[PDB]
């Protein structure tokens, strides 16, 4: 046998999970002396087994090849190699245990000093390590460490020596390991959490284990706090002062009266467990979970998750996430009104814990494990059914469990994610429910939940889970089976996937949510997009993807999908999200004598809210203050009259001038997570403006040899269309069909015998490519000897016998432009056997010149689309035109503002009004056609014009890049449609 | 009605078939006085009637925005907009008889003078207008132009002027015409044929009917020549003097003995029908045409066509083909043993015909008529079928029968192609076959043949065409037109189509056509490729498609699917198929005494052929000389003894050196068309070099650190793969399955559950991302101390379970090298439900040096795949690296030598040898990945490497893109195979 390096790729494909490691067990703050390794290491990068060097390294004497290296890091993100990111593709041939030849291997080196506290006795702890290392002390093989999000520790007494160390970590990208950690996120080796020096004093605490169940019906805390050292219980002091509490470990009590533990108030107490030699701080929640009549309780009570799917990510860092972001995106998160986090798809830092417990949140903690890259092949060689992975697959879940078992915030246990069903998926529930009963069970890959206690699925259309909701889906063929689960509670463990301009169809999903009981919520996918920070030549920053770092197979913009980019800015999306799943209702009544306001909270009443109302016109504010609400229960409701001036002012309003009624909660007091006035939630009763009114066609046609002019308006007799509208250069006006196609719209719409995704449909049917035929110009009799104008167009495209008819009547009284639009169907809208569908009815306006401001009337001030704009809310709103836009990394149609009555673009000296019945607003510096073409921001380019959308009707976005499609009453479909707009031109 | 422009609109709309001019007649050189007026004129380009000005132009003064421009030309060849390429697809909207608003607009003008033999009667003629033209002469408007490879005369009596006079032509790209005008070529307006003015003196003639029969019973001819003069039949003398003939026009008369025309033999007689006032010459071929007992017969025998599709092309001047490229493609024609041509889409240059009779072709000349994208629609609003365009289709046909209606060379009309079925086909067909029913009639856009007289398919499949040819296809519906259809002769008048690396499966067909008397033969699609002359930055002149020229809807490189490329260099796609239609049929003996020899000529005996042979070795010539053949009839053979020398030779020659015996039949004359010497047919047979004979394995391995060495190898111990073999350097050898694919690889295989393009499954397998695994390296007992080295690898992709297990086995006795490959299928081939083909079984090995050099034992000295390479003879070959190359203008998989048996690549100052059983031999100077990604031939880019692949299999190429796929005997399956290679480097 003659290849070089067939010892080191052995113990790579090793199906063990590793070897030499201390027993797993919590993470424990103690009072035991502790040094952090973190900082500045030597590194260096080999492309494969066969030719790391084995020269002597792990000594630290010939360091040749070595460079400086922050430990912990993920070592792609640092110049060596590249980030390489695939959704389900394993980027390696699919032969377990088996390895690529090209297989980055990282040796690391650090020397430190230990002191004398750490003596005799000490461990080394690293807290994650992608995907296998091989750990080495002064020489001296320690072990190796496989689960590359889970805990290791190794025992370095006898080893360690007083003064100086060398540490030495051998780190392979791939091993066995990778093909049960195939989730859909970057590709990233490295040392990339913690590494620590820890004494071990003598007559110690190696784990405790709390119990902390709460008694709704006694209000009594129920709690016993195991310790133990070498794996043997062991005498040890509980204390907790504020509960007035000094007990032995070991021992159940009955604590009179706690304040329990929620997401809503999550009441901490602090505690210490004591052994002579060792002391353990701990913050005890007192909550207690139970499954009972198909409902997910805690305390007592029913509750409902609003939740996201949080991957570690930070765009410069890699899977390093600094506390300060850890910190500013979970108080981000509870300013979007979320109370729920799933660990997609593997544990998280180990501190992260600590703050989902003070600020609350209910906690799904989920095992690294995931094979999804096996489904293709039809599960073949999967995993989770090999008895040869068992051991690895329930050591997983042990380090998972022991890990985070003493923390409150964690709700549910979950196996894993997309490993389909296997025997070591029901080990990996047998273990923990043994362990840990106080927990219930989460795996959604296996749909029978035969191993598991809640029913989860991931982007259940809207329908299905109104029939989960109902406890009326169709039964599993094992009736006792079928028994079961229809017992379960549901959860959407991930659904209204949050990539690009959407997700649409929240709201559909919320309305089940709060009406079915046996529905638990859901957790959207995902929080963050996992943008990675590039730049162009000449230095212009943007987020890369997949294929941006060189990838032979990738899967493009698919893991930019989130609701805040890869900075922590929200998306659209977020804004959105937070209104839908706001925990009050407010309905303002429309004569604004008084609202309507409703509790969603599961434990809280509203006293921590203040309630603020404001009355807005086109003036400014007319009216504004707070009213007292007595406190409402949790899931009870009230009705609140407001002050006299309220409806003294709808009183006394003219009709047809537009007024807003805004009544908000906001936080009476700061919190951990928000100041005082941060707002929570909002209702509007909103008193429209009439529809606008044309002009007296009073105005005659002036005709020029090739021009003709009404009014302010100049046409081009070759076109038909306005050149000028009051002194504003025009250079086109045309009907648009057509948008730059979202991520939804790449996206497969399953079910129907089409199922191309909307872009392709578009493409192939030519709607990105209209164009218009001229039929005539006609003036008619107006008004006192004015005329109107009509001018008559054909829209089609290239190749295709289906067209619009669209005629323009246009009047003007001199002031204001009457803009009268028509669209008639000529010819069946179908192609290739299917019906094509419009993504509007509307007009594109391309001006000559810039805009700096677009102000309107309508919902803002954010972009909303017919299923989204939930946070857009009624007022006037002002933006430059830049704020219009929507940095989503692939740039994608985006900014429109639907439901505006009324417009006005500054251009430059001029100002464009429009009015009309309710139409979507969008205004960009670039083209349609920039927009499709680009696909990174720097791509985009303004060209010195105004491209101006006006839209009768618009479809919504949907979610079909993963889950449901646009929903039936929000789809677009051909249809014949008349508009009117008015314009004006103020100078 | 206030648009401009409409009146211009109303007429480029119009279904008339325009409007002014004189009759159709046929095109005659007669002594009237004639002026071209090509030349330099002056040119305006406008984008559109709208604007189009009407600035007095047409009287020459004022000539604001004029500049010069050639007529003849396509103006968008001269820097004028743009060519822009579709296929089947319409570049505007489809809405008959609309006209898009974006229609170049080009006005022509041009001064000459008239001398008084122009008066007092004259006329002008326009032998081509794309699309539309309005006529004005001195300011008079003479009429307007319809049909634009049509013919069009305007009388000037009275207009023209002796002295200076002003001709001026508005043409219009667009127009209702471009319906009927959808033949798969550039788009191209202008005034791209000539322009003549020619006196009508008194007492003269305007046309000519010639009437020239072939009695092949008694050998007379049968001639009648018609004449008249303003639709009058005239008094005119018409003389052959070569016949001693002189007649009246319109009396029909028997001559004695003629010697009939044919391809063959294409016997003019020249003749002058005088009036007295103008005289008229002609030549004449006596030829009658006859369809009997399901046969196409000409002077009473079945004809083989051996055929192209001929469009107009020239990648400088488009439409515009310059005399003598006309005269040289003819006669490349001929030397390619092509027979026939299709004037695909539309009638050719007036003069193409008199070339046809001379040099002799037979001729399907076709109607100007195409509406092939109204199909998409299901053929609704198809011109083919809809009333109004009656008279401008009957217009269509009358025009291009009369013109062309006197050539013996033209047997047959054609209605047109992909234009439906529709009551105006039946209306031309009826019209042409009452105006000259000496012609058959063909249309194969109706497959009923209701209204013609042969049965016409395109690229039916090979085992389509053999029932056909028995007379066993499918009945239709209707028994009568059964019973008329399966009496009918058959064409295939487009077949193998000829695009990119191919056509395969050509001598499938032509086994069939020479078995079946019902077969006529078939027309490859198509001569030349389209290719138009560009230039790259710094000036790389390279051939561009459709896209190139910026267009919004194109089809790419679909017009570049030619048997030679547009500057007509032969194709290794023309080698093949001049010898699978070779009208000889040589088959030597094996024991080299003679050889069997078929005349498979219609008409003609041997008489005009040298028989040459040739024995040739590996030192060169050993024997040749000629061979006196009796002359063989038609459709007879006869065996030829060799000389004695020949087979005294293969008697004394030792077994197992190769020797090759050739004979050719070549012209013992100079042609028309070729010199003496030129070959004709050939035939060969071969003695076999015995099987190569691995070496002694008595050199044993050395083991390095690193390195191991047998004799002249060095392996990589961390590869296993060879880094040198005698000094060659070797970066990198492993196992091919995949190639770059061909034009063919990327259409669908219609037919199969799985329409997907080969190139598309192989991307969706990975096979286009292989990587290897090394499993291991040991060493094994040889002979005599020696050692043989096995290197165990897997060869898979990325997300893939299938692989193929490679183990490759090394000897050697210090010179000579043995390598044995052994492949083994580990898992099943399947992705996506379907079966994964391979396009090979190889070897890659990438040198570390440029080749200059590469010489070959196998077939040449073209490339030659499993079911092409007919025209590639056994030898032995030497090319420069660049001529293995083949220069196609989307660069894609070529130059493989299949049937090699030993091979020598010149790297410097060494020589790689390598011998094999049958081989594939290909060598690059870059990789397979750069091939594939390179859209045009300036992205190939030399890296200072060799890429030498060795295949033990390939697949074949088929004809995929349009029409048949790789046939089954050509297909490669995955399969298990193990083969031997000895390799040798000489210093
Ligand atoms: O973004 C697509 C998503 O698809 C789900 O099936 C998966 O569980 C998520 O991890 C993510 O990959
Ligand atoms: O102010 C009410 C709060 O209720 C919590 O349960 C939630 O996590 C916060 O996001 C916020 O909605
Ligand atoms: O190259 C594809 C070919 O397809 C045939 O159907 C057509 O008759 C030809 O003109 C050419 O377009
Ligand atoms: O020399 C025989 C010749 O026969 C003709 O019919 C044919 O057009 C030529 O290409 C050549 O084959
Ligand atoms: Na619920
Ligand atoms: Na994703
Ligand atoms: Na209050
Ligand atoms: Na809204
Ligand atoms: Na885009
Ligand atoms: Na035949
Ligand atoms: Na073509
Ligand atoms: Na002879
Ligand atoms: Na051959
Ligand atoms: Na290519």
């Amino acid at each position: 046998s003659l290849e070089l390096g067939a010892a080191d790729i052995q113990d790579l494909e090793s199906f063990e999970a590793g070897r030499g490691a201390l027993p797993a067990r919590a993470y424990l703050q103690s009072d035991a002396p502790r040094l952090s390794l973190n900082g500045e290491w030597q590194f260096r990068l080999s492309p494969g087994s066969r030719v790391a060097p084995d020269d002597g390294w792990q000594l630290g004497e010939a360091l040749n090849g070595f460079e400086s290296l922050p430990v912990p890091s993920s070592w792609p993100m640092h110049g060596h190699g590249a980030p390489a990111y695939t959704n389900v593709q394993f980027p390696f041939a699919v032969e377990p245990p088996h390895v690529p030849e090209a297989n980055p291997i990282g040796d690391h080196l650090v020397v430190f000093e230990a002191g004398p506290e750490f003596f005799p006795h000490a461990l080394l702890r690293f807290d994650g390590i992608e995907s296998a290392g091989t750990v080495w002390l002064n020489g001296v093989e320690l072990g190796t460490t496989r689960g590359s999000r889970l805990a290791h520790e190794f025992d370095v007494s006898g080893i360690l020596e007083q003064g100086e160390n060398t540490l030495a970590v051998r780190v392979a990208q791939f091993s066995a390991a990778s093909y049960v950690e195939d989730q859909d996120m970057w590709w990233l080796p490295g040392i990339f959490r913690d590494v620590t020096l820890q004494a071990r004093p003598a007559a110690g605490i190696d784990d405790v284990f709390v119990h902390a169940g709460y008694d709704h019906i006694t209000g009594e805390g129920i709690l016993k706090v195991e310790a133990s050292r070498g794996g043997q219980a062991i005498d040890a002091v509980v204390r907790v002062p504020e509960l007035a509490l000094e007990l032995a470990a070991g021992t159940e009590v009955r604590v009179p009266a706690v304040e329990p533990w929620s997401a809503e108030v999550p009441k901490l107490y602090e505690a210490a467990v004591s052994a002579a030699g060792e002391s353990v701080a701990l913050q005890i929640g007192f909550r207690s979970i139970a499954i009972e009549d198909a409902q997910f309780k805690v305390n007592g009570r029913r509750i409902l998750l609003r939740g996201v799917n949080r991957h570690e990510h930070h765009p410069r860092l890699g899977r390093v996430v600094p506390r300060d972001v850890v910190e500013a995106e979970l108080r981000l998160m509870k300013q979007h009104n979320i109370n729920a986090i799933r660990t997609s798809h593997y544990p998280p830092h180990p501190q992260f814990l600590a703050l989902a417990d003070q600020l609350g949140f209910y906690v799904v903690l989920e095992c690294d494990l995931e094979t999804h890259g096996f489904e293709s092949a039809g599960w073949a060689q999967n995993p989770s059914d090999d008895p040869q992975w068992e051991d690895a697959l329930v050591d997983r879940m042990r380090r998972t469990v022991e890990r985070d078992k003493n923390h409150a915030s964690v709700v549910m246990w979950s196996l894993g994610n997309e490993a389909g069903t296997g025997r070591n998926l029901a080990a990996m529930s047998r273990w923990t429910k043994d362990r840990d009963p106080s927990r219930p069970i989460h795996y959604e890959g296996d749909w029978s939940s035969e191993h598991v206690d809640v029913y989860s699925r991931m982007y259940a259309s809207q329908a299905e889970t109104a029939l989960i909701g109902q406890g009326i889906e169709p039964a599993l063929n094992d009736a006792a089976l079928d028994a079961r689960r229809r017992a379960m509670p549901f959860v959407l463990c991930q659904y209204v996937h949050a990539m690009g301009n959407g997700p649409g169809g929240m709201s559909e999903y919320q309305a089940l949510f709060e009406k079915y009981p046996r529905l638990m919520g859901g957790f959207v996918w995902e929080w963050l997009e996992h943008g990675i920070t590039v730049s162009t030549a000449d230095g212009v920053d943007h987020y890369g993807y997949g294929g941006d770092f060189g990838e032979e197979v990738h899967d493009g913009n698919f893991v930019t999908d989130g609701l805040v980019d890869a900075d922590r800015r929200p998306r659209p999306g977020l804004l959105d999200f937070k209104k839908v799943i706001e925990p009050l209702r407010i309905d303002v009544a429309r004569d604004w004598t008084g609202f309507t306001l409703r509790n969603g909270q599961d434990f809280a009443d509203t006293s921590a809210f203040s309630f603020r109302y404001e009355v807005e016109a086109d003036g400014g504010a007319l009216d504004g203050g707070t009213v007292d609400v007595a406190p409402v229960a949790p899931q009870s409701e009230t009705v609140v009259e407001l002050p006299g001036s309220v409806a003294a002012l709808a009183a006394g309003l003219s009709d047809g001038r537009p007024a807003v009624l805004t009544v908000r909660a906001v936080l009476g007091a700061d919190s951990a997570w928000a100041d005082a006035g941060h707002e929570v939630a909002w209702g509007q009763s909103v008193r429209e403006p009439g529809a606008p009114v044309p002009p007296a066609p009073v105005e005659p046609v002036q005709v020029q040899d090739s021009e003709l002019t009404l009014g302010p308006v100049v046409f081009s007799r070759a076109t038909g269309m306005p050149t000028s509208i009051g002194g504003v250069p025009v250079e086109k006006l045309g009907l648009t069909l057509w948008w730059a196609p979202t991520d939804n719209d790449l996206g497969r719409e399953w079910g129907g015998a089409d199922e191309r995704p909307l872009a392709t449909q578009w493409k192939d049917a030519g709607l990105n490519r209209l164009h218009t035929r001229l039929l005539g110009i006609s003036a008619n009799p107006g008004q006192d000897g004015g005329e109107t104008l009509t001018v008559r167009t054909r829209v089609s495209a290239a190749d295709k016998q289906y067209g619009v008819l669209v005629d323009y009547t246009w009047s003007t009284d001199g002031e204001t432009v009457g803009l009268r639009t028509q669209v008639r169907r000529d010819g069946t809208w179908v192609n290739r056997g299917f019906e094509v569908e419009w993504a509007r009815i509307g007009l594109e306006f391309v001006l000559g010149e810039e805009t700096e401001l677009v102000s309107w009337f309508g919902q803002g001030p954010h972009q909303s689309y017919p299923d989204t704009g939930q946070g857009a809310r009624a007022g006037w709103f002002s933006l430059p035109l830049a704020k219009m836009d929507v940095e989503y990394v692939r740039p994608q149609e985006c900014g429109a503002r639907s439901g505006s009555r009324s417009a006005a673009l500054q251009l430059g000296g001029r100002t464009l009004e429009i009015c009309g019945d309710p139409f979507a607003l969008t205004v960009r510096p670039y083209s349609q056609d920039v927009l499709d073409a680009a696909a990174h921001r720097p791509d985009l380019k303004a060209d010195g014009r105004t491209y101006l959308y006006v839209d009768h009707a618009l479809r919504g976005v949907g979610t079909a890049a993963c889950g449901p499609g646009v929903l039936e009453q929000y789809r677009l479909k051909p249809r014949d449609a008349d508009f009117i707009l008015t314009l004006k031109v103020r100078s």
